[PDB]
Formats: structure tokens, sequence, C-alpha cells
């Protein structure tokens, strides 16, 4: 009851039309069913679609505008398409994604091969996606652009209570993207080899997105949050080439501890447009330079004067944080600079204490610029890897 | 084999009392079965209950005495009765919780709608709750009134290997009891709009509470543990109306790191009946006034002196924590009084250092009551954020 | 479609060969039909084998050689027959492990009951074991020796992207083996009473170990990583009785935070032959004495200045930790000394801040040897409860 196998369920009007040549219209017809039969606001219960192992084409959009649908496969089967791109495919045994595989051949008019949106009240509430694989299939012009106009997953409307688990997204332009998410999931995902990995804008409160494993693209954010409040982001394996790692944009009391974070640009965690009362803590976070040729040469059009944490906003606490630096003076810009490890680029009553800089260069591992008031820097460098240009910082050296 | 769907398997006594009807009377039915098959106990391998996506009536409380039992749905289906209940429903197209649906119509002799114990030796261990929806269907007298004599799962005897996932639990009096919990987990749930949401009452070993959302009752508990011993807490996001969010009375040794909590009242992290050597640190702490008028004006009985958070034990260490509150002075008991953020009650050694206070009032960051003794307190404030009634206090100003 | 069920599958030339009598032979027989289906590189999306609630026997060992394959049970069904052999069973309605049991009966010349790896190019890729439950009987010739031979799943060749989730490891020499993990998920998984839980051999990157629950032996390790870079270790509650419970050897950049660790023995976390720019905070650590009598006695062959945390290598920050120790001054190694909380072998610009400790005797701290250069120790004990034996150590007293 309630359940549909998407390999089973045949299209009534149009019969040869298959999970296998397009998935999406399968859906879509599995939806009509299910609200077929739910008709009253007061037995409207949901159902389930399962997603058998195997290689699914979706050409047509997924419009999702029931609430507590659960669509679940059996695996995220992630497989990197980039060094298939950058390597001699000869006698390889995969040259593609497996698991519940879904190969997302959306048309420009309709870019998402999920969206999920309801106009009317009750907002949509209960939505899970998990366990299978979304894969854009390739990049375009370039087979190393990250761009291809295509997503995964989009909630466009309101929603409440949304879960988003043991997914694999692969090779989209966008994977995941959530408007105005309210108690959101995210957590024990695999996205990455996209030029956006989590997009949760509009605005949203106590999400939580932790025990994900992320890579995006330099043009790309990794995890972004807009006008975020209570939001927790734990346990995250944040790896390589996302313009930046993290990145809120007016988020109040948001917090981000315990992630490890690698990056090869500059501006891997940022703090925008005024972001208050924040807790970044006990994350690490090492910043090198890109080591696989196909991308040498790229970047994100930052200096290393933007900071590898950039903090725009007041109250803020960067602590109890591990930086690893490592990057050829070659490679550092501009020329003859120091590499600044955190920049607080202007507000009120920063706190910056227990930072541990490690660097193969000199680097100023705070600095407070002129706009700044109030800060505070303990434990966080000797007096001279310290720059305020403000005259009401409170600095303590580390001994 | 030994995997049952509820909804195909009828009472060979009572043919027309389906899941729909009576889903606790089918549950108990299945589990008579389990045993009449399973009497060896060098082979009693359990099963499993898959509950399909659906609304289903449960009448009598299922009593849970098998090993490695599990029971399992596609959702959580949460729903927001609360936001229902102090609305207006016309044309709503949704008025109740969704996925694996149980609504708990228990009698009062029954409360639980699952009660798991047993007598005779081996504890019970292995037993597995995930991904369906427990639903205490509405409160009684009042509407707002987080009372119902319902509990949505209850473990009574002592257990080992517990395994609580993908749940939601809503509109419940009690949503999750667990007495003598022993490598237990609690993980990736909601549970809200709950009067208590999570007790770990009797006593407890390396018992882990992550990922989840909770939101409790004014008269009751968030999350609850009673002489426990190597608690984790961590990745939780617990928001509003808790009289606490978390409460510890005389645990030992446990840890709550990397949290985000948010309540309306007094007393959101208590540390109660002398708890000992524990570690509270890298959370975000926002105390806040109460913003839904349904509930404006009601309170947990707590004035403001009581502290954000209440230590009442020895060696704690509180740290590394980002204290954001905001209450009108008006709400602020008692009038003229300056709002404590941390409050060391009583106790030997407790430690505070690197704590973050933002607030719109003058505030005591730390208060270090006249029966502790030998209190450390670094960088949470300056001298004059700092009231120590006790002479053997070491401080050191946040400069 | 690829879906499998252990139960109903037959194998053609060999009838009465049952999940139940080897359940090994059985899947290796669907491996085959898997690989007899999918020939194409371009189509291999692999499959899923689900194993029912039950009591299954593998005597042949399982060779998973195909990618994106999903081995799914309904349980982990964990059950401590370490109590059992120690205890009385009569009239005991349990005597063993229970949901989807595999028993492992290996022989010597195949230890494992699963073993993936394959030659060739592409690598393994996205490989999941979920929910089942791998028990290893008994420990030979000792009852309580923690050796027996057997391991229950051992990653051979260069992976990527596995997941393991939700499993029940109980009695194995070896739970879990894995080699070249890059992308690795190892969380929400009961792995104890094993001679070694988790060993991440070889080399690594970007793995993520959370949620766990582990307990090793005495001659094995809790965790272990090797040459491991971008390692985090998050939210696990590591008890008793491995040699050690957190060991990493070379691995640089890594991450150790918000855990809860116990043990019995010195050296519970480990940074060896050099481990460079690691990150340990927010951590639990309680060392104290064995109290279960069978085990009474035996140690790890280290002494308490061995220290409970031993760091060799370079610009590490350990803080923000919690130490607990409590072990009779007579079980005390060497007689008359001062245990040793943490202890900087060697190396160079290791950092250690607010770490707190309560012991019941008198103990050293923070220990610096003769070999380490420019340390820093700051809030982790008074100038009487550090010793440093290098003259260019920077230390600030905890008030």
């Amino acid at each position: 009851p309630n359940t549909y196998d998407v390999t089973t369920w045949r299209i009534k009007a149009h019969p040869e039309v298959t999970a296998q040549s397009d998935i999406g219209a399968v859906i879509n017809d599995i939806i009509a069913d299910i609200k077929q039969r739910q008709t009253s606001p007061d037995a409207r219960p949901g159902a389930a679609i399962i997603i058998p192992p195997g290689d699914y084409d979706l050409h047509t959009q997924v419009v999702v505008d029931v609430s507590y649908l659960t669509i679940a496969g059996f695996g995220h089967g992630f497989f990197s398409r980039s060094i298939l791109d950058n390597s001699n495919p000869t006698g390889w045994q995969n040259l593609q994604p497996g698991a519940s595989h879904i190969r997302v051949l959306t048309s420009p008019s309709a870019p998402q091969a999920f969206l999920v949106k309801r106009a009317g009240d009750p907002r949509l509430s209960g939505i899970v996606f998990r366990d299978f694989c979304l894969d854009g299939v390739g990049f375009t012009p370039g087979k190393n652009s990250y761009h291809n106009g295509k997503t995964g997953i989009e909630v466009a409307s309101d929603n409440d209570s949304f879960h988003i688990t043991g997914m694999g997204f692969v090779y989209l332009e966008h994977a995941l993207i959530v408007r105005g998410a309210d108690a959101l999931r995210v957590n024990d995902n695999m996205i990455a080899e996209c030029g956006n990995c989590v997009e949760l804008t509009g605005a949203g409160q106590a999400t939580i997105v932790s025990g994900n494993h992320m890579g995006a693209g330099p043009d790309g954010v990794t995890l972004l949050a807009e006008n975020h409040e209570g939001l927790l982001v734990t346990g995250n394996n944040l790896f390589p080439r996302g313009r930046s790692l993290i990145e809120f944009t007016g988020c109040n009391r948001c917090s981000v501890t315990s992630n490890r974070l690698q990056g090869f640009y500059p501006g891997m965690l940022r703090l925008l447009n005024g972001c208050k009362e924040n807790l970044i803590t006990a994350n690490h976070i090492r910043r090198t330079n890109e080591g696989y040729p196909p991308f040498i040469g790229r970047g994100n059009g930052l200096d290393d004067l933007y900071g590898v944490v950039h903090i725009a906003g007041d109250n803020n606490l960067i602590s109890d944080n591990l930086f690893a630096y490592n990057v050829p003076p070659a490679n550092i810009a501009p020329a003859g600079a120091q590499p600044t490890q955190i920049l607080i680029a202007g507000g009120d009553a920063n706190v910056v204490a227990l930072n541990h800089v490690v660097s193969d260069v000199a680097s100023q591992h705070v600095v407070l610029d002129a706009s700044t008031t109030h800060s505070k820097v303990l434990d966080s460098g000797t007096a001279s890897q310290i720059t305020s240009y403000s005259s009401d910082t409170a600095i303590r050296p580390t001994p």
C-alpha cells in the first residue's frame, strides 16, 4: 500500500515509456495516481517510490507537490566522472555511476530533475529523498567547465521537516537547492564534482547539515546559506574546489563546528553581508594549491589578503580551529604579500581565540581591518603575526 | 522470512481488525507469531515489521518482548499540529502527519504505544525502531496544554544496543522514554511539539544522542538523563519550549558538544544533583523571549538568576560556547536584575573558559554562588561581568 | 530488478546449499549472476542483496568485485557474547546475536567473511554494507582471548566512496579493515567485543568516522589509521579494552573532535610515527581501571608515563579536552610515579591549551619530553602539574 517500484509501474497512456527511457515521466504518473487516490486533506499519508538498482534516463522534470513523499533507492553509487574525463578509459571496467542511478537529461526549460513546490496552504512537509544517485552525465562546452545547466533536487516552496540523506550527486551544475528550509536535515550524503553542492537560499531556521562529503566547482559554492538562523553545520568533510566551502550571507546565530575543510583558494569560510553571533570552532582548515593538472591555474578571483576565513559581521566567535596553510610563494597574491589566515573585514565585537596556524611562509594569522571595532584576539599568534588596523582591538600574544 | 508488512497480516480470530483500525492489535499478533516460531534461546533471530505509507489507528498497546525486533516505516512524516490548532484550517491541503503514520489512541491503563520490556535473563538487545511516525493527535483539556497522557515508545527494562533512528514524534505527552539504556543510540530523529522528548531514566552507559531535532513542552524536558555515564550529546538542534533543553541529574563524565540550543526560558542547560566531570563545549546557546502568541505569557517558573546554564556538581568544564541573549528588560525576572548566563550553583573545581556572551542588557556572564569552591573563570567576561561569591575563585579577565 | 533476497535464491548446481547452511556460497553465486548480466563497463549499475532476519552460517568467503554493490539487512543485532561466556546461561532467553545474523565460520585460508577487491582499472566505488550482523561466534583457545583468526569485512583494493553503516560486528578478531580508503564513511555502527574494530591501513583521504560505538581487545586497536589525510573522527563513543582507542601512525591534518573515550590502559589516544598538524579537541577522555573480573590483571604493556594521550609529531593542537583519571595508586606503573595525562613524546611546535584534568592522584597534566621543541602549554595545569624537559617551552599557568 502506497508503495511503488519505478520498474513495475506502467503509464497507462504510454506503455513503452519506462523508468529506463524516462523515469521522470514514470514518477510524475505515479504522483498523479497518489493524488488520484488521496483526495482528502485529512487522508493524505503520502507514499514511497522505490528506485531499484539500475540505469535510468530522466528527460522529464518531476514536480513533487505531495507532502510526506519518499523517493528511495539502494545506493548513492558515486563515481568520479572527473577522473574518467581526464584519463584514458581503455580497459576501464566502469565508465559510469551506479546503484539507483538516475541520469539527468533535462531540457533548459525544466532544469531540475526534481522540483518540489506547491501553492496554497500547508507548507510541504516530511518529504524524504534518499539512497539514490543523480548524475548530470557531463559538463558543457568544456569537459571540465562544471557547467551544464542541470539541477538535481530543488525545493522552491517553504518547506518543513525535509530530510535528504544517503544520496549521491555527481556532475550537476547545482546538486541540491532548498529555499525557506525549516528543520531541514541534510546528512550522510556524497555531493561532489558538482558546480554547486548545497544551496539554502531565501531564509531558514533550525537546519542541520552534518556527516556530508562535499566538493564543488571554482565558480560555485559548496555549502551556501542565506539569512539562516539556528543552522548547525557539523561533522562534514568538505574538500576541493568550490570558490568557497562554507558561505553564509546574513545568517545569524548559526554554528560551524567539528568540520574538515580543504580548499585550493582564498575565502574557504565566508561570513558575508553582516552575519551576526555565529560560532566557528573546532574545525580543521587547510588551504593549499591545486594539485590536479586539468585545473591547475584556475582560481576564484580572490587574493591571499581576502583570508582563508573572511568575517563581515558582529559578535562572531572564531576559536579552537587549526589552520594548515601550504602555498608556493609564487602562487600567492599579491607578490610579496603575507597570506591572511583570519580576516575580520568589518564588524563589531568579534572574538578570535585559540587558533593554531601552521604555514610554510610568513603569514598574518589575524588581520582586523580599519572598519572593525572592539575586536578580541587571544592566543592566535605572536604580536607580529597579528595586524590590527583598529585601535580598540584587545590582543593577547600566544606566549 | 521473518519479515511482515502490517497491511497484509490478518489476525486469525479477528479478521476485520486491520492495521488501519488497530495496528496495535496487529503488531501484537505478529509478535505472538514470532514467539510461536522462535522457541529456542539459540534460535531467536527476531524479525522485521514493516509499516507501509499510511494512516493507522493504535488503540491497543504493543508489548515488545523479543530481542532484535525491527519496526520500520518509510518516513517520519512530521507535521506541525501546533500551527494547525492555532490557525484557520480553511482550504488547507493537509490536516495531519504522514508517511507511516500511527495515531496513538491509547487508554489510560496502557499509555505507551510501544512498551518494551521483558522479565528473566538476557537483557533485551538489538531492538530497532525506525523511519515511522507516532502522533498523539491532540492535547487535552487545552489544545495547547502539551498534556494528553500518551507516550510513544517506552523502554522499561534494562536494554542493550537499542537503536532509535529516523523517527517522527508529534503531539505526545512523552515521545520517547528509555530506562537503563546501555550503548543506546538515538540519532536522526524529529521529536517536537511533545510534552517531553527524550527521557533516559534510571541509569545509563555509553549512550549517543546526535543529529536530532527536538522541541518539548513548558512543563516537560527536551533531553533528560538520569545517572548516566559516558553520555555523548552532539550535533543536535534543540529548539523552543521545554522547561529545559538539556537536563542531567547526577550524570558523570558525560559530554555535550557541537549543539545548537534555543530556549525561551531560564535554565536551558541544567547539571543538577551533583553532576561530576562533564564537558559542555562548542555549543551555541541562544536564549530569547517566546514569540508565538498562543504561548506568550507562559513560563517554566524560573527567574533569570537561575542562569541560562545551571551547574551543580564538581569538575565540569564549560568552555568554547557562544551565548546570544535577547530578552526584553520587562520580561526579566526579577525587575532590575542582571541576567545570569552561567551559574555555578555549588560544587568544587568547576572551570569556565572562553565563553562569549552577547546580550541586549547588562548581564553577569558568570556567577559563582557562595557554596562554590576553587572555581576557575578564564576569558569569559570582564571583571564587572563576573560575580564571585566565593573567595578562592581564580578569575582572568577577557582583556 | 537487480534486487536479490538471500533466502529465495537457489544455487543451480547446488540446490540444498542455502543461506542458512552457507550464505557465503549463496552470495558468491549471486555476484556471479550479476557479472553474468552486467557485462558492459557502461552498463554496470550493480545490485542489492537483502539479508532477511535470521541465522545464517558463512563457511565460504565472499569475494566482492563489483562496484555499487549493496548488501543490507534489517538490523545490527548486537549481543554481548562476552557476558554470556563469563556468566551462567541457565534459563537465558537468548544465547546469540540476532537480526540479519551471519555467523562467520571461515577457514584459515580465507579469513574474511567479505573480501572486497578487484584488479584492473576503475577503483571500486560506491560499495555499501549496511544494517546486518557479523558474528565470530567465539574466541580460541581462551574464551576471553579475543583471538580466532576471523575477519568480518575487509577491503584490500583502492576504493572510492565506500559506505559502511548500521552494522553489528561481534566476537571477530578483526571487524573491519579498509586499505586505501578515499571518501570512506563509517558511521552509525556497533563494533564491539572484537580484537580489532576499525583498521584504515595503507593510506587514506577525506574519510569520516562518526556516530559509532566501539570496544576492542587488549592486543588490538579500536580505531587505527595509517598515513591518512583529511580524516574526521567525530561523535563516536569509544569504550573499553583496545590497547588504544584512537591510533594514528603518520597521519597528517586529521581531526578528532567531539568524542567520548573510555579506556583501562595507558595510551588511549596515540599519534605515532610523526603525525603532523592534527586537531584533537572537545573530547572527553576517561582513563580508569579494568572492572570486569575475567579481564582483571591484563594490560597493554605500557606504563603510566606513556600518557593517556601520546603525541609524536609536529604542529598538533590538543585543546578543550576533559581528562578524568581514576586509577588505584597500586595499579600505577612505575610505583611512586605520577600518571601523565598528555605526553608530547617528540616533535616541534605542538600546542596544548585548555585541557581540564581531574585525577584521584598527583598527576603531571602535561609532559614535554627532552626531544620536543617550541611547544606551547596554556591553561592545562599549574606549574607543578607541568613538566618540561625542554627549555624553549612556553608555559602559561592555569591561574
